[PDB]
């Protein structure tokens, strides 16, 4: 199974320490449900940092 996949795990787990980070960003939080896995997802936020920070 594990169907669950699509990622849409660390989606708002993630981002839900991303809007209080201050950062508001779309291109943060809508690419991250893009991602592939979690450590995608995870790995995007931690992007931002420098990836625009």
């Amino acid at each position: 199974t594990i169907d669950q996949w699509l990622l849409k795990n660390a989606k708002e787990d993630a981002i839900a320490e991303l809007k209080k980070a201050g950062i508001t960003s779309d291109f943060y939080f809508n690419a991250i449900n893009k991602a592939k896995t979690v450590e995608e997802v995870n790995a995007l936020k931690n992007e931002i940092l420098k990836a625009h920070a």
